[PDB]
């Protein structure tokens, strides 16, 4: 929906990069789901949505 930011806070230990790398690739395999780290108060969520070109 918004291709500009993606865990650019650098607040997490650092694994968030690999955790999203897999969440994105895995959910991308379907070609209709992009993995995004939706975190706010410390709740890292793995949302997958990328259907429709």
């Amino acid at each position: 929906a918004v291709d500009f930011s993606s865990c650019a806070r650098m607040d997490v230990p650092g694994l968030s990069k690999v955790a999203q790398g897999l969440c994105i690739s895995s959910c991308k395999f379907q070609n209709c789901g992009t993995g995004h780290c939706e975190k706010r108060g410390g709740r890292p969520t793995c949302v997958c949505d990328r259907c429709g070109r």
